[PDB]
DNA sequence: GGGGGCATGCAGATCCCACAGGCGCG
DNA sequence: CCGCGCCTGTGGGATCTGCATGCCCC
């Protein structure tokens, strides 16, 4: 099994990782944990973190899903090893930082002692969705739930593929003509987000030297787009910078494929019927894979 | 002998993905 | 007239995240 980038390992763990502290009454569970869970179609990815880590677990998650989960306190230390020398990009750094902290806590025993796990309490209060009803009314005194916001710049291209392709999407439109009758095609390239990382994508503006920002109404969605539409930009400057920057798991399809029709564009032959014909084809593979 | 962490799951919440159509612009 | 692509708008499921517990080892 090949292994992936470091730093697309973590652009990856960007988008779709989770950091994981449980508190549970047994006297007290903890665990702490990171975990990815995918798609069966992209187990492969999990398999490459697995074999570049060395660390975790493969498992089935009813029939179409599969995850890989970080969680003996020793495989612990080398997930901690990686994202100090390659760190994570996005507020889940945040989570990664608490992470980091319990597991200082665990490692010194210190949640044996009562203030042990009321310590955790308060690590885990600031992680992720916060504390549940039953924590809260068992800690009373753990209130403080704010932590520092994370601003940080896109390291690097490798880093951007691994976000890339787990949040990203490369899509091909065809539009028949309300107005005539032929079709249109427009290539697509889109990252959603959470707007808690409205800086980060913005910065996509300038890194990548195109494409947009659009978000709804602050009432409507917790999330904005950027996408780039301008076929120039997809040719000229998109394209490049993922044949630089590899991607990983079936988004490394659907790029390649994707870029079968930018070359089509680009010798103006989407413009026939043979053409034509050939898009449709292709996008008739991608729709199969996804 | 048993406390604690491992092994191996199962379940709930939402943030993505992969698009759609109106229309102004050059 | 035309093709392009800016801009508004979105269904639904693949993600993110949380919740469990019997077994085993030192
Ligand atoms: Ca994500
Ligand atoms: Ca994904
Ligand atoms: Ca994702
Ligand atoms: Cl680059
Ligand atoms: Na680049």
């Amino acid at each position: 099994r090949e292994s992936i980038n470091p730093w697309t390992l973590t652009g990856f763990a960007d988008a779709e990782g989770s950091f994981g502290l449980s508190i549970l009454n047994r006297r007290y569970h903890t665990r702490l944990s990171f975990t990815i869970m995918l798609h069966n179609k992209d187990k492969s990815i999990l398999e490459n973190i697995q074999s570049t880590w060395k660390v975790g677990s493969i498992l089935n998650n009813g029939d179409h899903y599969v995850s890989l989960v970080v969680y003996r306190f020793e495989d612990l230390k080398v997930i901690i090893d990686h994202f100090e020398k390659y760190p994570l990009i996005t507020q889940k750094l945040g989570d990664y930082k608490l992470f980091k902290q319990a597991f200082s806590v665990m490692e010194n025993k210190e949640h044996l002692k009562e203030n042990g796990i009321k310590e955790l309490v308060r690590i885990k209060a600031k992680m992720n969705w916060g504390l549940n009803d039953e924590l809260k009314k068992a800690f009373p005194e753990v209130i403080s739930r704010e932590r520092p916001l994370i601003n940080k710049n896109i390291p690097n291209g490798k880093w951007l593929a691994g976000f890339t392709s787990g949040d990203g999407s490369f899509f091909v439109r065809l539009r028949k003509s309300n107005v005539n009758a032929r079709v249109r095609v427009q290539l697509v390239f889109e990252i959603s987000q959470h707007i808690r990382d409205k800086n980060l994508m913005n910065s996509l503006i300038t890194y990548l030297g195109c494409g947009h920002i659009y978000e709804g109404n602050k009432s409507e969605r917790s999330w904005l787009q950027f996408r780039v539409e301008k076929f120039s930009d997809i040719n000229d400057k998109i394209i490049p910078v993922f044949q630089e920057n590899t991607l990983i798991g079936m988004k490394l399809e659907d790029f390649e494929d994707w870029c079968k029709v930018a070359k089509l564009i680009e010798e103006k032959k989407h413009l026939t019927e043979s053409g034509l014909d050939e898009i449709k084809k292709i996008k008739l593979n991608m729709n199969k894979r996804r």
